């Protein structure tokens, strides 16, 4: 059935001395299944660590936030054409999947999880080729002149899927240390109602009205700043970013902020200032991603003058009295390339997010974004675990990760359990607008009350003026439906039907049942 390491599966310590690296490692039973764990030195490169049969269906799993998790036939896999401005949000080893169906961090089969439980030296992932799935550890053609742990690979068994990707969260959380508060904050976002057209002007106008929501957080999106990486200069109508937070404070919120901590834009100051700070290819910047017209640069968080500025900033806007941060794009301070140190990618990124962490400090609450996910589980309190979110369905959009409500909830669904595990799900915000938006009543209820089933995060964004009864209520029932154990009993699922029940609740046991297609739900509360 199965090959570690090279050899038939088989219980016990074990050594594997090839020409370039070792490896010591123990098959050990848990409960539920088998952990593969140990450590390694050399140059591993990428290492495979199991081999067995692919099965025909199988979950996978993008290995950042935007990303799809979803069931696919294994067997008829065609390589994706890539974006070139968006590369890295596809795949850490693009050369992969250009020709193989990958999966970042875990896959699942009914019946069958093969997972690893870390991110923080190497990016595990798995590959199915020619029939075969396959389990590597990808170190980047990083050296290791004495031992450095694995990350650890579990494979549990048993008919219960749902039950097996729950305990396979549990471990990860903890062999990371996961931070999950006991309190999930409320709030509003600007994002998916104003966009990059944000002004003061309205932001105040909102912030007046939020008074009578049920919100703990007022946060400013992408918007406010002068460039990328220049996070402490604002535009347009904006103030200071100090009274911003001032402003915010005095109404009696909690002052979120969105930076993209990892990038600096072509433009920006600070890489006219330091263009040396950056991932390079051949000794020249290493264009990260291509949005707001620019291309965008990822920072080198190997180099400590990098780290520095990042403690500096985020100890700043701690001190201004922002205590909610959206960190996004975070998949660029993990981009494969040269830095300064000999160290990998997931190991600088890590060194990245634990300096954000150590700034902002133990009372601030960091949202992850546009961000690898099992590195970050540890240091984020909460993480978008799907893709945008709109003020549409978007059955016009397909799942390639671009904004739409439909596949942004599909994520939630599909990333269920890493729900207070991990970390707090952010499922995107509800839009209960009943005016400038194409979405139905219906839709939105769907959506909202999926969220609330979840227990997963109910940030709103919304011009709140264009809020009324219908849109106040389905805030408010949806805020009733949180506090359950939740699962996705069909999480194998090819047809976006799906039976989702939650038990405990403020409601008591709930059940919902959603079809993504006809856009429909059925929800009953016992």
């Amino acid at each position: 059935h199965m090959e570690i390491f090279g050899k038939t599966f088989r219980e016990g310590r074990f050594v594997l001395k090839e020409k370039n690296f070792t490896v010591e490692f123990a098959v050990e039973k848990i409960h539920l299944g088998w952990k593969i764990s140990g450590r390694v030195k050399g140059s591993p490169g990428r290492l495979e660590v199991l081999r067995t049969k692919a099965p025909e269906k199988v979950l996978v799993n993008n290995w950042q936030s935007w990303g799809p998790c979803r069931v696919v036939d294994a067997f008829s896999f065609k390589p994706p054409e890539i974006d070139p401005n968006w590369r890295y949000t596809a795949s850490v080893v693009p050369d992969v999947l250009e020709r193989n169906l990958q999966s970042d961090y875990f896959v699942a089969e009914e019946g069958k999880v093969y997972g690893f439980l870390s991110s923080k030296i190497a990016h595990p992932f798995f590959a199915v080729e020619d029939g075969e799935l396959v389990a590597y550890l990808e170190y980047f053609d990083v050296e290791f002149d004495d031992f450095v742990p694995l990350e650890p690979l579990v494979v549990l068994e048993d008919p219960n899927t749902p039950l097996l990707l729950e305990k396979y969260a549990e471990l990860v959380g903890m062999e990371n240390n996961a931070r999950v508060p006991k309190h999930t904050p409320t709030g509003w976002c600007s994002w998916y109602h104003y966009f990059l057209d944000l002004t003061w002007e309205e932001t105040l106008k909102n912030l007046k009205l939020a008074k009578n929501f049920p919100f703990e957080v007022f946060q400013i999106d992408d918007a406010y700043e002068k460039d990328i990486g220049d996070w402490l200069v604002t535009r347009g109508d904006f103030p200071s970013v100090e009274e911003m937070a001032k402003v915010i404070a005095e109404n009696g919120f909690i002052p979120g902020i969105w930076t993209a901590p990892f990038s600096v834009s072509e433009t920006s100051d600070v890489f006219n200032e330091h263009p040396d700070w950056v991932v390079k290819e051949n000794g020249e910047p290493k264009m990260a991603y291509r949005n707001w017209n620019k291309k965008i640069y990822a920072l080198d968080l190997s180099k400590d003058e990098v780290l520095n500025w990042l403690f500096d900033l985020f100890s700043s806007l701690r001190k201004m009295g922002y205590r909610y941060f959206k960190i996004d794009f975070l998949f660029a301070g993990a981009v494969p390339g040269e830095r300064k140190k000999n160290i990998t990618p997931i190991q600088a990124f890590r060194k990245g997010i634990e300096t954000i962490r150590k700034a902002v400090g133990e009372d601030s609450f960091i949202l992850g974004c546009g961000s690898p996910l099992l590195p970050a589980v540890g240091c984020v309190d909460g993480m978008r675990i799907g893709p945008d979110t709109a003020p549409f369905w978007g059955e016009h959009i397909e799942d390639n990760g671009a904004p739409a409500a439909r596949w942004a909830l599909r994520n939630a669904i599909t990333r269920y359990f890493m729900h207070d595990r991990f970390w707090l799900n952010d499922p995107d915000c509800l839009i209960l607008r009943e005016e400038k938006t194409d979405l139905t009543q219906k839709e939105k209820e769907l959506y909202s009350y999926t969220c609330g089933v979840l227990d997963n995060m109910i940030i709103e964004s919304d011009d709140l003026s264009l809020v009324r009864d219908h849109g106040k209520k389905v805030l408010k029932e949806t805020l009733e439906l949180l506090g359950g154990r939740p699962r996705v009993q069909n999480i194998m699922s090819e047809d976006l039907r799906y039976e989702i029940v939650s038990s405990g609740t403020l409601s008591g046991n709930v059940k919902i049942v959603v079809d993504l297609n006809s856009r429909e739900y059925h929800l009953e509360k016992e």
